[PDB]
């Protein structure tokens, strides 16, 4: 599912269509074209991940001013539609932002949707156009402004960088920050409430709520109609998804046998961890070997989509994006699951245990979460609906990680030199996940890449680097590749990412 | 409302949009694009003129798998509607085709429609794609096809050169012939090969025998009724009185149904000559004597030769009996589309050929032959007559209604015995004339009844001289142009669209 909006578009829309049909990787199935009626420079386009309805460009009987357009899923459309007594013509979901917007506009409209969506709206009656993200920064929007009016909103970068303006040489396609809502008025020609939960923050009593906020958000995710897999890569995190998974699917009567995927190199203990979890649980375990040949062939294309020249996530966005290949190759599981986003809402990482202090700590924590559509979500969007596959985060909801985050600063840090330590007491006694990996918390693959980017790079360019990279100058010589790649595919675009990943 | 299709593509699809783009012009008020679920190698594209509803590549509920875009008006959806009993889930006039393809196959789904379309139907189900035209062919349609299995369809040939398909170096866009729909078998692959194309040429929803004084009874009944079933629209109406008998009565019986309908709106003609010409006082005349919104236009020399490119890239033909009339209507469209708001237009075209009406017709050499060479003449259409009223009306966002070239008022008229078609007392087309002569229609001084190609002529010779005429015979091979003035139009023609002159044959003029 991926969308593409203009608004004061001069130079035609036949030649400007090119960029639309750029994004079409998100859904290769349906595509549309629609023109704004009154307003032909305004148009909208839309690609559908799959019979009838489902065509985005909502223009519903009721509201026939309300034009909207979203490349994402909410998850609590049922309990509003029944508390709001608000009927919906098509059978999509998002027509629920239209029964809201006319109730009380888009702040009621934006802060009570429980899902990952990015949402762009037209209201001819009032002349407004608005665009929305989510709290965190699943479903990726991207803007474009001319200063004369133009606008440009794609849900991938490659969808803008094509574009035309004949106003100004240079157009600013700038990602949208994750959570806002930007009302503009149409000329003729921050919301990060929603809501068993016991009060209290005791020891005891908060881990009955973590298990119920993390089951809570697996069952809202199960809402859909194509098959669930799910990313199993060793860890606690991933694990836990997938066992929690696989027990609500067993409740809900799920014909189909849950599906993990494991990407991995020849003899790994990663790898060993995903079977020994997926031979525990008892799933269809997938075990995709990748070689150097194709890790390296790949380094171009995944480049190219996840729209980054950094070096931690474009060095574990190669097995992302081969085990997506491989899913969509061999496995019709279009709906996928993984466990990012749970590493750092818990301060998970290695450089975690090196606080100074655990207000720091949080601190860290919350920077990290508000710049995660940049490191981690990227990763996981990108590369995963490059092969036409949805993505959902189990963990990243918005109301287990509020409430992690609204937790005792004590509760959070590490304690016995063992991370998540507070994740892994949760779940001990529901026997979830072995004792073996719940437990004891944590392959040559960037090695062999720094020796290709060895052979690719030559030395005497390094150190004159930082005049043909001015802006965020790269340091070895494998980002200096990342960013080369980067430039030939999108040329001058490097103010997208401001800091490559600084570990404290 | 402009349609397009291309079943069958290898060249990506956004590369091959702007043709899609280049007949926009017919409806400048919206544009859709659609994909065929599981068939991403073809795509729709529609451009609607004048709120939520429309958007007309229907996909209708109990038909999940029936595609249909269409141009044009089929009147008879009130008298179907209720009869066969199907619904409506869209407020959209050819929905009704799709439920009698569900009831009677293709054929019972063409002749039945009382109307004027050109429809692209698909259905994935049985993977078919029809065609089809009119009977008589006011609704373009052009066809483009490779044999590697490419249909290109586009309301005009305007929408068909641009698109470019690799692996076969020329692309063949012929005009549809209308009476005519083509089953085509969809492979499993986006292609389309060709099974069948047959013609099909609807009274079920006071016609005495033949009888002098009960033929112009069933004339005038049939005329009547004609106008008053095409006088379905959403917008306003707006005759076109260029002077003629045919043209004055349809705008007096147009703004006599108007009356009895109780139209809020006047109705207005709109007439388009040099100055002091006969015929605008003729208009004049007729405008004051039935009483409507008289808007003469007078039109200069200047604007037809700057004009002139115009109406040959839009009429697309290179003929001098086409674009030499349709100028002025080019121009007076131009005129109805900026300074009012009349979208429907009827025209009186399609009268006097159905009703032995040139001056040629006179020197018949038998009644046979008259009535042959009035269906011959009438069957061509598509070139001559009906191209330069629809294509110079829809160049500016108007739509054109033909009441003279209605199905059973023209099924009448050319099943009557010859001897009372043909000219009696030296005058054109006698029986119409009796027919409406007691009706005070028009008044008698116009029912009872040029320094244009000059300029042209003396343009033509400062811009193309006989140096280019000592060899036209090989510039250009098929049709070659004799008269200067052909030359020209040939040369703008062939600059505009290069090499595909198949499309028109002959001129005019069967002594």
């Amino acid at each position: 599912c991926g969308i593409w909006a203009l608004f004061g578009s001069d130079d035609c829309l036949s030649v400007q269509c090119l960029s639309a049909m750029k994004i079409a990787h998100r859904g290769p199935d349906a595509f549309r074209f629609e023109n704004v009626n009154g307003y032909t420079n305004c148009c909208f386009g839309f690609h559908r991940l799959a019979p009838l309805f489902g065509m985005q460009p909502i223009r519903v009987k009721k509201y026939p001013y309300l034009w909207l357009c979203y490349n994402g899923e909410i998850y609590n459309h049922k309990k509003m539609q029944q508390h709001f007594e608000f009927e919906y013509q098509t059978k999509v979901d998002g027509e629920i932002i239209l029964h809201l917007y006319d109730k009380g506009g888009i702040e009621q409209t934006i802060c009570m949707l429980d899902g990952v969506f990015a949402f762009v709206l037209l209201d001819t009656a009032n002349k407004k156009v608005f665009l929305g993200r989510d709290t965190y920064g699943v479903r990726p929007l991207f803007k474009a402004m001319t200063e004369d009016g133009f606008l440009a909103v794609c849900s991938e970068a490659k969808g803008l960088v094509t574009l035309k303006h004949s106003a100004t040489p240079f157009l600013k396609v700038e990602p949208f920050l994750p959570g806002h809502y930007e009302v503009l008025d149409l000329k003729p020609n921050k919301y990060h409430r929603d809501v068993k939960l016991f009060p209290g923050f005791e020891i005891e009593t908060v881990k009955n709520n973590l298990r119920i906020l993390f089951n809570n958000a697996v069952k809202k995710r199960l809402m859909t109609d194509r098959r669930i897999g799910c990313l199993l890569s060793g860890g606690l995190d991933s694990s836990l998804v997938a066992a929690t998974l696989l027990k609500q699917l067993k409740e809900a009567q799920v014909q189909y046998p849950l599906q993990t995927f494991a990407i991995g190199m020849e003899d790994s203990p990663d790898l060993l961890a995903a079977r020994k979890v997926a031979d525990h649980i008892g799933s269809e375990h997938y075990e995709v070997l990748f070689n150097s040949e194709e890790g390296i062939q790949a380094l171009d294309e995944v480049i190219f989509s996840l729209e980054t020249y950094d070096i931690t996530t474009v060095r574990a966005s190669v097995g992302m994006y081969l085990i997506s290949k491989y899913i969509r190759k061999n496995t019709d599981s279009v709906v996928i699951f993984s466990g990012e986003g749970s590493d750092e809402l818990t301060q998970g990482y290695i450089y975690f245990h090196k606080a100074p202090s655990p207000e720091k700590a949080e601190e860290e924590s919350e920077r990290l979460l508000r710049e995660l559509y940049l490191f981690d979500v990227l990763r996981a969007d990108r590369t995963t609906a490059a092969h036409g596959l949805e993505l959902r985060v189990p963990f990243l909801d918005h109301r287990f990680s509020s409430y992690y985050l609204s937790l005792p600063p004590e509760m959070r840090i590490p304690k016995n030199g063992i991370e998540k330590h507070l994740l892994r007491e949760t779940f001990e006694d529901s026997n979830l996940i072995p004792k073996e990996i719940l437990w004891r918390p944590k392959n040559s693959w960037f090695k062999i890449l720094q020796e290709y980017v060895e052979h690719q790079v030559d030395d005497a360019m390094m150190a004159n680097a930082a005049q043909k990279f001015p802006f965020n100058t790269p340091k070895t010589k494998e980002g200096y590749y990342y960013r080369q790649v980067f430039e030939r595919h999108y040329p001058g675009r490097a103010d997208w990412l401001s800091h490559y990943w600084m570990p404290k």
